């Protein structure tokens, strides 16, 4: 069975766990692990094993990346510095993968907010410049969760392709 190691990654308090465990438990939480959870998209079933990274040890930072297949690259709306350190975890991938062609998608978290700080245009553009998807979503509402780590295979898939 096709097996596809995610990782998601972005700065504190973002919702990388909360968002982990709205995919497995399709419930809102009120320590760092996998998950693990069979899916089928476009007509194939795969098993998803998901990384919940920390906002860590450089070895096992840079072990993670090496084996990471697809990246979520979360900032919150309402954190300005978690959208600018997208940079950093981009980078950072980049970097350890040796390859400036990695599956990633933006995510947008906590688009349930009226305290917006980045434009979704903002976003949308960065994106663009990326050459990577980029969708917001609510772990609170579980809006967008599951189309954020689909798209994210679907990324992996095209990858592999190439
Ligand atoms: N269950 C205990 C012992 C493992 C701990 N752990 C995290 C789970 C490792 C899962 C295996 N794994 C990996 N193992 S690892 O590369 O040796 C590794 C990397 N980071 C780890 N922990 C860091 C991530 C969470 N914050 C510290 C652990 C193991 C690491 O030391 S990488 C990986 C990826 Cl990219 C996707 C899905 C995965 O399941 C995966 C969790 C607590
Ligand atoms: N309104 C709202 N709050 C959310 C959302 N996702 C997460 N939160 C809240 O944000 C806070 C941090 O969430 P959590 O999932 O721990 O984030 P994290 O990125 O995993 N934290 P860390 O890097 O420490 O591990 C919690 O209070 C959580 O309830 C969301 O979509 N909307
Ligand atoms: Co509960
Ligand atoms: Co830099
Ligand atoms: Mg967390």
């Amino acid at each position: 069975m096709t097996e596809y190691k995610l990782v998601v990654v972005g700065a504190g308090g973002v919702g990388k766990s909360a968002l982990t465990i709205q995919l497995i438990q399709n419930h809102f939480v009120d320590i760092e692990d996998s998950y693990r959870k069979q899916v089928v998209i476009d007509g194939e079933t795969c098993l998803l094993d998901i990384l919940d990274t920390a906002g860590e040890y450089s070895a096992m930072r840079d072990q993670y990346m090496r084996t990471g297949e697809g990246f979520l690259c979360v900032f919150a709306i309402n954190n300005t510095k978690s959208f600018e350190d997208i940079h950093h975890y981009r980078e950072q991938i980049k970097r350890v993968k040796d390859s400036e062609d990695v599956p990633m998608v933006l995510v947008g978290n906590k688009s349930d907010l009226p305290s917006r700080t980045v434009d979704t245009k903002q976003a949308q553009d960065l994106a663009r410049s990326y050459g990577i998807p980029f969708i917001e979503t609510s772990a609170k509402t579980r809006q967008r969760v599951e189309d954020a780590f689909y798209t994210l295979v679907r990324e992996i898939r095209q990858y592999r392709l190439k």
